[PDB]
């Protein structure tokens, strides 16, 4: 939203794919539960899956070059910058070129620290990340309103139960419910606004950056490495010594073994019940087969979904079946977009002409115009 | 229900005092919050308080003798037992003398291993503990019903908001949904009640968790001079060391006169309170002392209180006024009972005649008949 600057096309070597949850959990009062995501991957014979914490913010592709002379020779960028931080739609995340420049050099340092450039034999890197504008304004504004809906919501159930008992032996009650309605709808728009980055941050201290893929370095697309390699390699090479770049909370799960799977459901219920948005389940290996397999499945906590979905969180058999249809329509977009993204990277890495790279990149962008369920 | 054996009076050298929360919180939608308990102790010049996890179970006084002849020479007990585990009303916790005997010797062991008898120069010990009959019977039965009220409760709100947006464009099925939620909740109420009174006996000694928080007395000394960190630590070291049955308690020292510490405190409370814990018991760093000060204040989580209080968790100004009165009438019972307890111990320790000890002990028991608000 404040992401309003178009980016130099020379930087757009990749666009992130969309993602979908699993078919509506058949648990009562639940729309998404870890068991479906797990089932999905067992049935298609995967066995080991990685569960990563679904950071609540915006997706951000981050490219970092050693210097501005690298963005010239390697990317063809001429405006004298040495990196970029763009959203899922090819726009600069930040309406502020300096804040961005600061974030970039900030990562550049931690890489310099970890001698990353040498060990990967590369003078540049592309990272797939979640960026969270966790400014104080935001935190407070979100928490207090959640609190408000929580209070007003209970005050409803309490006064309503009373009203029942007393009539088993109508004025303020709707006012307490109308109140709850507003508090909730407001809470909806807040998360909406926050996730699209409509509330700009003042300083780089209000930012948390959580990389979860190391997409590419000089002469290689690391789509062969597994998602633990990613988690670990990332955590080591660019999480140390900076509060701004954070390692991600994860857990390896054996979807065959009901022992790892129960520890998994627990782990999910924990961070889901301590504020987390949810988790993204990924097949231990980056690209998975037999048909292509979703590169990730989003499993989101009840509390989060109750906000996003609104009163239509609870649904009947037919509105449910529709969600399952939508889940399908999205799973296909996800696959197509995912392949385009991958090919795009591949092409760029082997030094093909940029129009070839963009053939794929703008392909992802094209597909993103296709209609889907925003709630998915 | 299942603790109904009267105990040999020779074992009753102490009865535990009642406790009260702090005055009704002025935070919206909150009945009890860490800030009041903290304030209480600052307004009265304490400064350092200890916050202990309020284990959700039953209070149990546990006396452990080295052998059966120690119970003879020291306590006058003649039925050849070497320990006892009795409730706050002088009854045997267990309706099963062997289970109890098991529990006792279990503690006896972890003590020998630690060298407790030697270092305290004593061949017996009296412990103030929380006992939790966490059998599968109870965990499942509690969790699933809590889950049920959670589901059925959210479903009412959803279907009610929906119905509100409808009335603007112009059945009693909504009432039925509400009725369901009412039942689920009331049942959940009776479950916690039943569980906390120990109406659901346990299969194994493996279904038991024992959490000591005071070391009341050893040979020739009532340790009411040691501070509550001494207690926590000394207990954690001497009798929770290798056995799993007996557990050290989660605590945190708080400086009520510092923003940073009080805030870390409120956090610590919100964490475990929202991780299933019942709440915390706040204790003045030093056991005694000046004076007229509560030896402990209970601060209970919102989720817990909602169950216990029911629909009357939300109240008006008059009702709240009454709770504050009741909080007062209890604070006095607590003080009087607490002193009787302490004196009772003191007398027993300095070898006074038993009728002198029981003069105090039965005094605590007498006071417990005074009518109070059960929800406090
Ligand atoms: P969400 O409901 O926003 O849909 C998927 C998006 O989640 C974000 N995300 C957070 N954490 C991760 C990890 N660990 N891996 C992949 N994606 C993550 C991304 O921005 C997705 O677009
Ligand atoms: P609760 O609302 O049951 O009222 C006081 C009782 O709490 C129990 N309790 C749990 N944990 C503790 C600690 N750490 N210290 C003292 N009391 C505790 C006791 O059974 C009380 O009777
Ligand atoms: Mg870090
Ligand atoms: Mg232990």
């Amino acid at each position: 939203s404040m992401s309003r600057f178009a980016a130099d096309p020379h930087w757009l070597i990749y666009l992130p794919p969309t993602m979908s949850p699993c078919e509506t959990s058949k648990k009562e009062g639940m729309l998404e539960h870890p068991i479906e995501a797990f089932e999905y991957f067992r049935t298609r014979g995967v066995g080991k899956v990685v569960c990563e914490q679904k950071h609540m913010g915006s997706r951000a592709v981050v490219i970092v070059c050693k210097d501005s002379q690298v963005a010239e020779k390697r990317f063809g960028v001429l405006d004298g910058t040495a990196g970029i931080c763009y959203t899922r739609t090819g726009r600069h995340f930040f309406d502020d070129m300096q804040l961005e420049a600061e974030l970039i050099d900030r990562v550049r340092k931690v890489l310099d620290k970890s001698g990353f450039w040498g060990d990967f034999n590369t003078d540049w890197v592309c990272l797939d990340c979640e960026l969270m504008p966790w400014s104080a304004k935001a935190q407070k504004l979100l928490e207090e309103q959640y609190s408000a809906v929580g209070i007003s919501g209970r005050v409803v159930l309490d006064e309503a139960v009373k009203l029942l008992k007393q009539a088993s032996l109508n004025a303020d009650i709707n006012e307490l419910l109308q109140r709850f309605t507003e508090r909730s709808e407001m809470m909806q728009k807040y998360v909406e606004a926050y996730r699209k980055y409509c509330w700009p941050v003042n300083s780089i201290d209000d930012l948390k950056l959580a990389p979860f893929h190391i997409l590419a370095t000089e002469g290689k697309v690391h789509s062969d490495k597994n998602h633990i390699w990613h988690m670990d390699t990332i955590a080591k090479y660019c999480t140390q010594d900076d509060s701004l770049i954070m390692a991600t909370n994860h857990i390896l799960v054996d979807v065959t073994d009901a022992e790892s799977v129960d520890k998994g459901i627990k782990w999910w219920e924990d961070l889901t019940a301590s504020g987390g948005e949810g988790m993204v389940v990924k097949p231990y290996d980056f690209i998975v087969k037999n048909e292509l397999l979703q590169p990730a499945v989003k499993c989101r906590g009840r509390e989060y979904l109750r906000i996003i979905y609104g009163p239509e969180y609870t649904m009947d058999e037919n509105i449910e079946r529709l969600r399952n249809r939508a889940v399908g329509k999205k799973r296909s977009l996800a696959l197509r977009e995912f392949s385009l993204g991958m090919e795009a990277l591949e092409r760029f890495v082997r030094n093909e002409p940029l129009y070839r790279v963009h053939e794929c990149v703008f392909g992802v962008l094209a597909l993103e115009s296709e209609p889907v369920d925003p709630r998915l």
